[PDB]
């Protein structure tokens, strides 16, 4: 997926992922929400995209209350048969404000 710089950006920001396997580390990332895709890159500088995801087909959901993955704030994207997004906000604004952008492209 290749992002269009001339493209309005409907949010953007750190989040923290959790790694797919290992020692299950959360590796902080640049996030940009533009059009109905999620890019992440390394820093705030947007420059290499270090991923992507085409998220109409994603379903996008807050793990709820309690830091029941071991840090506060946490959402979870997942879609069978696709890769799982494990996500962290860093204050209830912050997730808030990306549950709802999110929300929007998905749908
Ligand atoms: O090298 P180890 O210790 O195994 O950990 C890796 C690196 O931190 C990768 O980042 P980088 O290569 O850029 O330093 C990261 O990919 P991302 O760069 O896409 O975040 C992986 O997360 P996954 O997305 O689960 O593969 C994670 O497993």
């Amino acid at each position: 997926l290749r992002r269009d710089p001339n493209l309005p950006v409907h949010i953007r920001g750190w989040l923290h992922k959790q790694d797919s396997s290992g020692l299950r580390l959360w590796k902080r990332r640049w996030f940009v929400l533009s059009g109905h895709c999620l890019f992440y890159y390394k820093d705030s500088r947007e420059e290499s995209v270090l991923g992507s995801v085409l998220l109409p087909s994603y379903n996008i959901r807050p793990d709820g209350p309690g830091a029941p993955r071991g840090r506060r704030f946490t959402f979870t994207a997942e879609h069978p048969g696709m890769r799982t997004y494990v996500l962290a906000a860093d204050t209830l604004e912050d997730l808030r404000g990306w549950l709802r952008a999110l929300g929007r492209a998905s749908r």
